[PDB]
């Protein structure tokens, strides 16, 4: 029993963390056999970054330029390219403790486990949900860029974020791992917003089967709706419509738990239109939208 945030175990992802250091910068690399992963940002001085033209900036730089360490031995650079917004470093030596891996991207809703590294050193692990708005609302301080997101699926590390900068509103914005930003974003310093954020409803049901499974059971009652009624209140309380295929999805957590999908949609409703009433689900008052039915069937 019992229902916590949990990330995927970070070893073979903290055996690919390297620092990278180009002049006064320093910052994270993923190295992955004879390849060196990180923001390509690491080449701006303070001017360049205001408004920088990337591909000027690298032809200037060579491979001595770059300062690539893993724990305390230099790995020598022997090649660089750009990646869009990422650098590709060639080194001389393979990583022995490379896992199995792939590159994903992650589609909003999804869960991620967060390596947050300094100075090419692991320092936390903890679970994020890639926002709807493409943003994702990590913990992240100066010198964290190129920390990286993944899953893990049996022996096989799924790494689908790098982390490039923080917004003015304090949530994050970062690349996959051929270096494409989620979301409308640029690798500048200048002030960007994010497009409006909307709940994750799938989430937010699974959640609430979890919260059954694991004894919580002050918000169900016998109220049922259709899928569009339910919708019709969703939208007015800004969470993301739900689909069937959505719907679905709950199937196994709706079977396990003997509560059919629309009724807990019936619940949600309620939830949302009258509150809580001073009581918690899972110890939360908060709706928590970053648990997905996979999440949920994984733990509980
Ligand atoms: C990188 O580690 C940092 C990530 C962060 C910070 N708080 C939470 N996460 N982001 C660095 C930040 C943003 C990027 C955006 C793209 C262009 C470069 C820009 C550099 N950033 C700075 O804060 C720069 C600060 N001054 C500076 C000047 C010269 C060289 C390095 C840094």
């Amino acid at each position: 029993s019992g229902f916590r945030k949990m990330a995927f175990p970070s070893g073979k992802v903290e055996g690919c963390m390297v620092q990278v250091t180009c002049g006064t910068t320093t910052l994270n690399g993923l190295w992955l056999d004879d390849t060196v992963y990180c923001p390509r940002h690491v080449i701006c001085t303070a001017e360049d970054m205001l408004n920088p033209n990337y591909e000027d900036l690298l032809i200037r730089k060579s491979n001595h330029s770059f300062l690539v360490q893993a724990g305390n031995v230099q790995l020598r650079v022997i090649g660089h390219s750009m990646q869009n917004c990422l650098l590709r470093l060639k080194v001389d030596t393979s990583n022995p403790k490379t896992p199995k891996y792939k590159f994903v991207r992650i589609q909003p809703g999804q869960t991620f486990s967060v390596l947050a590294c300094y100075n090419g050193s692991p320092s936390g692990v903890y679970q994020c949900a890639m926002r709807p708005n493409h943003t994702i609302k990590g913990s992240f301080l100066n010198g964290s860029c190129g920390s990286v997101g993944f899953n893990i699926d049996y022996d096989c590390v799924s790494f689908c974020y790098m982390h490039h900068m923080e917004l003015p509103t304090g949530v994050h914005a970062g690349t996959d791992l051929e270096g494409k930003f989620y979301g409308p974003f640029v690798d500048i310093q200048t002030a960007q917003a994010a497009g409006t954020d909307t709940t994750i409803t799938l989430n937010v049901l699974a959640w609430l089967y979890a919260a059954v499974i694991n004894g919580d059971r002050w918000f169900l009652n016998r109220f049922t709706t259709t899928l569009n009624d339910f919708n019709l209140v969703a939208m007015k309380y800004n969470y993301e419509p739900l689909t069937q295929d959505h719907v679905d999805i709950l199937g196994p957590l709706s079977a396990q738990t003997g509560i059919a999908v629309l009724d807990m949609c019936a619940a949600l409703k309620e939830l949302l239109q009258n509150g809580m009433n001073g009581r918690t689900i899972l110890g939360s008052t908060i709706l928590e939208d970053e648990f997905t039915p996979f999440d949920v069937v994984r733990q509980c």
